[PDB]
């Protein structure tokens, strides 16, 4: 097993996956460490075999059918998995807790949103479609280039975007696209 967590990159109090080498941190994983389970598979082993089960998963799809489907297990897991793989790149953590708006020259959004609180939302099952988790992921860059502008700091929500973007095509297999 690795001895750094697989989300945060640090040591310290980390449980192992049984199937594969990755540890985490108890709230690094996303759902957090289950209490007992021994054999324990983390998130990555299981969206691996969701894949494995339905190969044709993998098929390309539509952006619009996916944002459609209702929050079963399996697009439940698969939004926990994209959200995790948000909070991977170190830059998340300008996204993670409830952000304030006091600048010169701008306004806050009118509907603010973290990465903490979409944690809280999928833990609390307070999506019904996938949609719901899209749009509130999306909403956290786009507060956050409306309010800095042309401060050159506005390039670390066109970043991050692209990380959650990208993850969102591969893990909900979206149509390759020119
Ligand atoms: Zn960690
Ligand atoms: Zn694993
Ligand atoms: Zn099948």
């Amino acid at each position: 097993n690795s001895n750094i967590c697989e989300v945060c990159n640090k040591w310290g109090r980390l449980f192992c996956c049984d199937t594969c080498p990755r540890s985490f941190h108890e709230h690094c994983h996303i759902p957090s460490v289950e209490a007992n389970k021994n054999p324990w598979s983390c998130i990555f082993c299981r969206i691996k075999t969701i894949q494995e089960r339905c190969p044709e998963s993998q098929s390309g799809h539509q952006e619009s059918e996916v944002l459609m489907r209702q929050m079963l297990p399996e697009e439940q897991l698969k939004c926990e998995f994209l959200l995790l793989k948000v909070y991977c790149d170190s830059k998340s953590c300008f996204f993670a807790s409830e952000p304030y708006y006091n600048r010169e020259g701008s306004q806050g959004p009118q509907k603010p949103m973290w990465l903490n609180k979409v944690k809280t939302s999928l833990n609390e099952q307070m999506y019904t479609r996938v949609e719901g988790f899209v749009q509130d992921m999306r909403l956290i860059f786009h507060n956050h280039k409306e309010f800095y502008r042309e401060d050159k700091f506005t390039r670390l929500g066109i970043q991050v975007q692209d990380i959650f973007e990208k993850n969102f095509r591969n893990i909900f297999a979206i149509q390759e696209t020119s």
